[PDB]
């Protein structure tokens, strides 16, 4: 089968603004997870197709990637924080959902989340 569209990342239609909390999410957040050295199956949309995976969007309904959260950044997709949080946790859980406890890319992804937590706390209040 064919790969879905990948999410979203720009529309017209959505009201943009700018907020601390969106910058740093973007600054900081992304920025630390995107260079860590377990990062790169994260990067872009799954290619289900290139790495033979036939059943990978069987199971995951709602796809999620880094490359996807930075476009959404980048483009003021974003109007709430939360939001962002949110794609970066559907990422994290898709990695838990498709694969099992204990894989090699369910410890990257452990990996990349603790850091994330870690970054959120540091969170600036919103202004
Ligand atoms: C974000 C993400 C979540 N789950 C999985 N699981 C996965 C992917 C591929 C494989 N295989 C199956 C065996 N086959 C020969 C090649 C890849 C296994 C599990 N892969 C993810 N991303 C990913 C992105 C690019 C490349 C790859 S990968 O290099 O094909 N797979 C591992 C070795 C990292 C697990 C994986």
């Amino acid at each position: 089968s064919m790969n879905p569209p990948p999410p979203e990342t720009s529309n017209p239609n959505k009201p943009k603004r700018q907020t601390n909390q969106l910058q740093y999410l973007l600054r900081v957040v992304l920025k630390t997870l995107w260079k860590h050295q377990f990062a790169w199956p994260f990067q872009q949309p799954v290619d289900a197709v290139k790495l033979n995976l036939p059943d990978y969007y069987k199971i995951i309904k709602t796809p999620m990637d880094m490359g996807t959260i930075k476009k959404r950044l980048e483009n003021n997709y974003y109007w709430n924080a939360q939001e962002c949080i949110q794609d970066f946790n559907t990422m994290f859980t898709n990695c838990y959902i498709y694969n099992k406890p204990g894989d090699d890319i369910v410890l990257m992804a452990e990996a990349l989340e603790k850091l994330f937590l870690q970054k959120i706390n540091e969170l600036p209040t919103e202004e």
